[PDB]
């Protein structure tokens, strides 16, 4: 019944058998003995000259004697102190081509360090404050910044960097849940989270076990010091080949806590960053001295960052809500709301646009961002509050805090940071920001591990590493489009559309191709049946199952000009000669349909000459759009294409319908639809996306492109208002273009969404085209 020879062990025991794991504390679980042997002080943690060669004492946090390293308990400056060694961070960077390791390594070990609320701006503080990793930056692969998940909290962002899982594929939806299912609540404080049932995917600890590559319990009880959780992790590298575990997790509550006291502005967040410093250069010292410092590879990562806010900017439910008893609230930097044991319709209403000053917005979770993931989940409630940063909704009416996260994961102040360094990462590398989401590939990568199924696009981050295991490569196409002729009379169709000889050859099934599909064919990779449809000014998949085009690709030069939809062709809706009536829409389904109108994909705007125009009528062409969103799209096409396209020296347009009425981030099935224009097989999309091609030399037009590519791309809830824009009332040029920048997302987002892959046809690797469908554009 004793830690004496097991002060964390890998082992866990009993009862009736006492532990002394990490974790032993957390449950109380320890021996008698524990704190004495395995939470030791004396001496502190660094040697002095005083201590060389010191005869071992038991009693002491670290030793200086001779045999420390067989043990690997060594103070972490040994080295340093007695034997003349330099401090790692005092060493020139020096390139690590090939792995480095003591004999009986089989591979690299991975240690991820991770640090909370450690946001990306901290980096800027410099080698003043913190050398060891500024050091680390410099010498290994970095971003700008690394996106954390939504919500920009501890357990949803540390177990999607485990699993690449979003929240709602992981189930830690929040550090507060409520699961229905188990009837019971998850806590920060509690044992409840230690149960599995929690938590689903596959971290990488157990990615790694199932492969026989043995980890290191990656969960620190909270009082064991830092300094005792880099030494634990040294001398478990120190034991023999069999035992030493080839994946780690450090772990730093810091800069998190001080943020929540001081704020993100406070010039004393210096203390608690240089903290955190010495941290690692203990741990860069430690690896020095047992030769595996240019063996390991290391990961300095955080989970999400911090915003200054304080107790006074808080919204209360109860100046809204008249009912407030009447509901649970999961309160803060975001808002989940829930029946106590009550209407959600007229609980939004009363959320919606109440105030000048409303620091919220209300959402069912179906109707949120689509590049939040945050709905397909029993524990995510249907009513959603996205608080505005820098404030706090709670239920019911100085202060303690100072700073909080948890906002909207593309707010700048919830950035966090990575960092690579080790053989099998770049050396002196600077690459674009990414989404922690990409991090558990890249660190099976590391391992040489096959990861489990999960939301990071393999591939996208192979420009971090020196050396990749892992090739990917396009997806195979599914299904192959027709290419109709010309097999249909005008006379033939019935359709019901007012529109007020020609030598015909016309639909140009050429030209086409080369000025308006830049990159390629989009491949559908689902089975279906559909149709290109070619046009002067445009090119289009039309779906025969769901009547109307899957995709519709044009490009926009800088010099483009807009046009009205003149009077005599407001009504216009034209039969195509290319499909039948059978595999068409109609008119009648719209002039049934007293909530349903219609729009177009391809804009009558942006026609090439008045003829041309004719075949942006097409019904083809056209798509199910409420009134509401008309606003919307119309401002988009006579006005925001115009303007891009201006800014960025022309634009391809590829837009397109969306269907996720089960809100899971996924194409549709038919049987999923859930919503019809009126007595009609012509389906209603939940929402509409485009990609904004253009190229990232500015100096050259969009369909002269010689290099990398740039891109924007929105996917638009399909709304039958606009209560979601608060100044909606006003002109669309006050509103429409915040509503799309809300609702930006990124290429992958939309492929996940509509089972169509972009991109196939470029002169760019396709490790590139990866990263470039996993960008999102922010405008913070
Ligand atoms: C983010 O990545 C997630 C993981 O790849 C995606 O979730 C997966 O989505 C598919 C399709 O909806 C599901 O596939 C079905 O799986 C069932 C049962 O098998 C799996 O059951 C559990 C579910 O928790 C899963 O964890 C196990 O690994 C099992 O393999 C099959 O019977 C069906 O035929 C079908 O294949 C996956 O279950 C699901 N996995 C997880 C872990 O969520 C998610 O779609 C991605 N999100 C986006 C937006 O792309
Ligand atoms: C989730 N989590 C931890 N994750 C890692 C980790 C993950 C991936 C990596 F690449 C590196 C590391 C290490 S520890 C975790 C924690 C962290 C504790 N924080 C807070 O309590 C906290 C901190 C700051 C906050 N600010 C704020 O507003 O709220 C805050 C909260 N604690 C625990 C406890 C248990 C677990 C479980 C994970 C799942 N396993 S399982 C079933 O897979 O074996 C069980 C343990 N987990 N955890
Ligand atoms: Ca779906
Ligand atoms: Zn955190
Ligand atoms: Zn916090």
């Amino acid at each position: 019944g004793s830690c004496k020879g097991r002060c964390f062990e890998l082992q866990e025991v009993g009862p009736p058998d006492c532990r002394c794991d990490n974790l032993c504390k957390s449950y109380s679980s320890c021996c008698h003995d524990f704190d004495e042997l395995c939470l030791k002080t004396a001496r502190g943690w660094e040697c002095t000259k005083d201590r060389c060669g010191e005869v071992r004492n038991e009693e002491n946090a670290c030793h200086c004697s001779e045999d420390c390293l067989s043990r690997g308990d060594c103070c972490t400056n040994y080295q340093v102190v007695c034997k003349g060694e330099s401090h790692w961070v005092d060493d020139d960077c020096e390139e690590i081509k090939v792995p480095e390791c003591p004999a009986g390594f089989v591979r690299p070990p991975l240690i991820i360090f991770s640090v909370d609320g450690f946001r990306a701006s901290y980096m800027k503080k410099g080698s003043k404050v913190m050398p060891n990793i500024e050091k680390l930056r410099s010498c290994g692969t970095h971003a700008p910044y690394m996106r954390p998940v939504y919500p920009t909290k501890t357990f949803p962002n540390l177990y999607t960097l485990a699993t690449g899982l979003y929240p709602e594929s992981h189930g830690i939806v929040g550090n507060s849940m409520y699961d229905p299912v188990f009837d019971a609540s998850f806590h920060l404080r509690g044992r409840e989270k230690f149960n599995h049932r929690w938590w689903g995917g596959q971290p990488l600890w157990i990615t790694a076990t199932k492969q026989g590559v043995r980890a290191g319990t990656f969960f620190w009880s909270v009082s064991i010091p830092h300094e005792r959780r880099i030494l634990t992790i040294l001398q478990w590298l120190s034991l023999p080949d069999n035992e030493r575990p080839s994946v780690y997790a450090f772990y730093s509550e810091q800069p998190d806590f001080s943020g929540h006291k001081y704020g993100p502005f406070g010039p004393e967040m210096t203390n608690p960053l240089r903290e955190i410093d010495k941290t690692v250069g203990q741990l860069m010292d430690g690896l020095k001295q047992l030769r595996l410092h240019r063996c390991v590879n290391v990961i300095f990562v955080g989970d999400h960052g911090m915003e200054d806010v304080t107790c006074d900017r808080t919204e209360f439910l109860s100046n809204y809500l008249t009912n407030v008893d009447d509901i649970t609230l999961v309160p803060g930097t975001l808002g989940r709301i829930r029946a106590k044991s009550y209407d959600p319709k007229t609980i939004i209403a009363a959320l919606t646009c109440k105030k000048p000053d409303q620091h919220f917005k209300p959402y069912m979770k179906q109707h949120l961002p689509k590049r939040l993931h945050y709905a397909n989940n029993r524990r995510i409630e249907d009513i959603h509050l996205l608080v505005d940063r820098r404030w706090h909704v709670a239920r019911k009416p100085k202060c303690f805090f100072q700073g909080d996260h948890g906002f909207d994961n593309k707010v700048n102040s919830m950035q966090t940071v990575f960092v690579g360094y080790g053989p099998t990462f770049k050396y002196r590398t600077k690459v674009p920001p990414f989404e922690n989401i990409e991090l558990y590939n890249v660190m099976c990568d590391l391992l040489g591990l096959k990861p489990a199924p999960n939301n990071g696009t393999h591939g996208s981050l192979n420009h971090l590493l020196r050396t990749n295991t892992f090739r990917p490569t396009m997806p195979d196409e599914v299904s192959r489009p027709n290419y109709p002729g010309i097999m249909y009379l005008q006379s033939e169709f019935d359709l019901g559309c007012t529109c007020d000889e020609l030598n015909k050859r016309l639909h140009t099934k050429g030209s086409t191709k080369e000025r308006h599909l830049l990159y390629g064919r989009p491949a559908v990779l689902y089975r279906t049946s559909y149709d290109i449809l070619y046009h002067t000014d445009f090119e289009s998949g039309y779906s025969e199952i769901f009547l109307m085009p899957l995709w519709t690709s044009y490009t926009i030069s800088k010099q483009a000009e807009v046009s009205s939809i003149p009077e005599h062709l407001t009504n216009c809706v034209r039969p195509d000669v290319r499909v039948s009536p059978g595999f068409s829409q109609n008119c009648l389904a719209y002039k049934n349909d007293k909530q349903m109108s219609y729009g177009f994909l391809f804009p009558p705007y942006l026609s090439s000459s008045p003829e041309a125009k004719y075949d942006a009528f097409l019904v083809t062409n056209m798509v199910p759009m409420y009134p509401a969103f008309k606003r919307v799209w119309a401002y988009f096409q006579r006005v925001l294409v115009k303007k891009y396209a201006s800014e960025r020296n022309g634009v391809n347009v590829i837009s397109g319908p969306i269907f996720d009425y089960n809100y899971d981030g996924l194409r549709d099935t038919e049987d999923e639809i859930k919503q019809y224009v009126e007595g009609s097989s012509i389906p209603v999309p939940t929402h509409y996306y485009s990609i904004i091609t253009s190229c990232l030399d500015f100096t050259q037009p969009a369909d002269k492109c010689d290099g990398p590519l740039s891109v924007s791309s929105f996917i638009l809830p399909h709304r039958p208002d606009n209560d979601e824009s608060c100044n909606s009332s006003e002109d669309e040029s006050k509103w429409v273009e915040e509503l799309m920048k809300m609702h930006t997302a990124r290429v992958r987002d939309i492929e996940h969404l509509t089972g169509l892959d972009f991109y196939r046809k470029t002169s760019r690797s396709y490790s590139e085209i990866l990263t470039l469908k996993t960008y999102l554009h922010t405008y913070e």
